[PDB]
C-alpha cells in the first residue's frame, strides 16, 4: 500500500549512464528510461541495506508518488521487486536552481523572476496542503525545466541560514517553517544565487536573526517582493503568511505587473563620487 501511487518499472527498461549523486545507500544515476528514451535520475537502494533504510526509501517512493503537481518534481516510478531497488524521476538539463541562477547572472526579466516564485510558492502550497513539512526548502532543491518551470524535489542534506528560528532553536517544523525558508529561496532567486547573510558565519547569522536583523533588499528588486519576503521571515510564527497567501500575493502582482515597477530602495554598500 506504501507505493499505491506509485508505477512498478520493470530494471530491463532502465539504462544507468553516470553517477551524479549519493543516496542514503546507493548512488543516484543519470539514465534513461525506455516505455523514444527519456532521461530521468535514478536512486538506488544496494545491498547490504538496513530495515530502517528500506522503510525510509519505499516511504520516500510513496510520498513522491502521491504529490501530482506541476511544481512538484515527477515521479516516473519505482523498482521494488528487483534489486538494487530504485527511486526513478524525470530530469532537468538545466539543473538546480541554484547554480542555474548563478551560472545566468542578469538574464531574465523581473517577471520571469517572480514568476518562478509563483510556481514555487504553488508547489510548496501544495504540499503542505498535503500534510508534507519539507524542511530543507532551498534554491538547491529546486529543479529548473526547459520552459523555467521550478519543480521543488528533497535532494538530501545544516541549513541554519534558510531555517526558521523555531526549528533551529526546538526543531519545531511545520510549513510555517517551511514559509521562512521560502522567503529565503525569494531572495535567492532576487539576487541570482547570492548566497544568504554573505559570510556571516552560522552562529552570527542566529544571532543577528535573534536581534532583529534581515537581510537587505536585493537590488533591482520589486518592492512588493521584498515587503512578502519580509513577511515570511516574521519572527512570531504565527505572524508569517501562509503559503494560499504567497501565491495570492504573487498572482495578482503578476496579473498587474506594472505592480512590479516600484523598487525598493538599495542600500549601497559602496558610494562612487563621480563629477
Ligand atoms: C532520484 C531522485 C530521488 C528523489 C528525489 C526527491 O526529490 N525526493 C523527494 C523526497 C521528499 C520530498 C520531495 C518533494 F517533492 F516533496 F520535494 C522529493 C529526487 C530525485 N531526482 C533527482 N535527484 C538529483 N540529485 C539527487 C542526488 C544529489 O546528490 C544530486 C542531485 N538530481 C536530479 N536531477 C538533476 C537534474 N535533473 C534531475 N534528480
Amino acid at each position: 500500500a506504501v507505493l499505491k501511487f506509485t508505477t512498478e518499472i520493470h530494471p530491463s527498461c532502465v539504462t544507468r549512464q553516470k553517477v551524479i549523486g549519493a543516496g542514503e545507500f546507493g548512488e543516484v544515476y543519470k539514465g534513461m528510461l525506455k516505455t523514444k528514451e527519456v532521461p530521468v535520475a535514478i536512486k538506488t537502494l544496494k545491498a547490504g541495506y538496513t530495515e530502517k533504510q528500506r522503510v525510509d526509501f519505499l516511504g520516500e517512493a510513496g510520498i513522491m508518488g502521491q504529490f501530482s503537481h506541476h511544481n512538484i518534481i515527477r515521479l516516473e516510478g519505482v523498482i521494488s521487486k528487483y534489486k538494487p531497488m530504485m527511486i526513478i524521476t524525470e530530469y532537468m538539463e538545466n539543473g538546480a536552481l541554484d547554480k542555474f541562477l548563478r551560472e545566468k547572472d542578469g538574464e531574465f526579466s523581473v517577471l520571469q523572476l517572480v514568476g518562478m516564485l509563483r510556481g514555487i510558492a504553488a508547489g510548496m502550497k501544495y504540499l503542505a496542503n498535503m500534510n508534507y513539512v519539507h524542511r530543507d526548502l532551498a534554491a538547491r532543491n529546486i529543479l529548473v525545466n526547459s520552459n523555467l518551470v521550478c519543480k521543488v524535489s528533497d535532494f538530501g542534506l545544516i541549513p541554519i541560514r534558510w531555517t526558521a528560528p523555531e526549528a533551529i532553536s526546538y526543531r519545531k517544523f511545520t510549513s510555517a517553517s517551511d514559509v521562512w525558508s521560502f522567503g529565503i529561496v525569494m531572495w535567492e532567486v532576487m539576487t541570482y544565487g547570492e548566497r544568504p547573510y554573505w559570510e556571516l558565519s552560522n552562529h552570527e547569522v542566529m544571532k543577528a536573526i535573534n536581534d532583529g536583523f534581515r537581510l537587505p533588499t536585493p537590488m533591482d528588486c520589486p518592492s512588493a517582493i521584498y515587503q512578502l519576503m519580509m513577511q515570511c521571515w516574521q519572527q512570531e510564527r504565527a505572524r508569517r503568511p501562509k503559503f494560499a497567501d504567497i501565491v495570492s500575493i504573487l498572482d495578482k502582482l503578476i496579473r498587474a505587473p506594472d505592480s512590479l515597477k516600484t523598487l525598493a530602495d538599495f542600500d549601497p554598500r559602496v558610494s562612487i563620487r563621480l563629477p
